[PDB]
């Protein structure tokens, strides 16, 4: 990613920011991905709610990434708000993902990088 | 819309929810709408907050949206947290267009647009 | 929706662009849905490829609906590319709902409405 | 990011789509950041069409990686259509972008990333 580069370059120029933005773009696309690998699952119906989580997750993730990407100035903003919504449902969708790590390895690494996305936002809210 | 069609055929199947879901749309396409238009400004200098905060409403009106099309069960879900993130969010921005309104009809427009919306997302929190 | 009053306000300002514009955000918000609904079928493994594609439609549409809702000027854009695309995805997406509609209402509202879409965002490529 | 790591463990389950889907949640994030800046210069003004281009090219780039995301198996997909899409938007993005990397150190970085999104996404149709 170039999160760090285009921060510094930005004319109202933060580690705890670059990594919540990195984590968000990561872990919306491992969301997508491990909804897609769960739909693909023989069983399938078992997985159900984990998907539903992993399609919110990644719709919030997007959506935070995009928003700390323009939180670099000293503005009002949406910033923590949206962040402290961002760790909330990594929170919900990490634990789902969890439950099913022992039966399906890609839910195994789509909630390790819940546990670290909703970490980074946390960090972030400081 | 087909909100409302698409809520009552849901196998796991409320008005309050059907209005945010068609106002989290509306506000998105507006809030998109109006920043291009401050874009296209003689005095775009002037408008930069409010393109920015238009972009950012877009962006969490969308997942808003999408989120609450997918609410429509009784599971554990995001929603509420996501829904009181837009309203704030619509909040904002709406005080930024309102300062615009008299200069910029497109800003009054979108300033009408993120209060009703703002209002919806309230109502279906209840 | 208040597309046909933003683009009038536009500074540099069209009925089949409202059209598409609106039926991309509708299609949208359909297709969320229906792919939500069918994850709630008990014969959800029937369904796998119709959620699927109604998750790419429904990023699709909202990409779409958003680049339109900024191409009231002249200047050059990406619409008439993004338009055929979501033509194209709208296509796909409603032969596959349009295959269960005998069996779930749902999905035979998703395939009316992709449907309708696709036609929109075709004329609008004129 | 963890493209490859979820690519190999789908049930469904190449270096080419793997780098596209990494390149498109890079460019988008880029692209965000970009336009964020450009509206903060003292020379705004001069930046509209670059603003334009940058917020068209994230949300592009954006529903590419999504769905590229879910693009790890054999059936019919949208995947080849979406990438010359936003092989096509980069390219216009880069120009732009390129036009002011002699002023603005911001635009030469995100240029440079959307020269590879664009060269990544056209590997992938492959
Ligand atoms: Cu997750
Ligand atoms: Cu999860
Ligand atoms: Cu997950
Ligand atoms: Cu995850
Ligand atoms: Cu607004
Ligand atoms: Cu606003
Ligand atoms: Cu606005
Ligand atoms: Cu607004
Ligand atoms: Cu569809
Ligand atoms: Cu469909
Ligand atoms: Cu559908
Ligand atoms: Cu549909
Ligand atoms: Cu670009
Ligand atoms: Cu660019
Ligand atoms: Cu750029
Ligand atoms: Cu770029
Ligand atoms: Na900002
Ligand atoms: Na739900
Ligand atoms: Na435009
Ligand atoms: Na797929």
């Amino acid at each position: 990613m170039h999160v760090e580069a285009m921060i510094s370059k930005h004319p109202q120029a933060d580690r705890s920011l670059v990594q919540c933005v990195e984590m968000c773009f990561d872990c919306a696309q491992t969301c997508a991905a491990c909804a897609d690998a769960c739909l693909g699952e023989d069983k399938v119906a078992d997985l159900r709610h984990c998907i539903r989580l992993n399609l919110d997750c990644a719709e919030i993730c997007v959506a935070a990434g995009s928003i700390a990407s323009r939180a670099a100035g000293t503005e009002e903003s949406i910033l923590r708000t949206m962040l402290q919504t961002c760790a909330e449902m990594c929170r919900m969708c990490e634990e789902e993902c969890r439950r099913h790590a022992g039966n399906h390895e890609h839910c195994r690494i789509c909630a390790d990088v819940c546990k670290e996305c909703e970490t980074a936002c946390r960090s972030a809210t400081g």
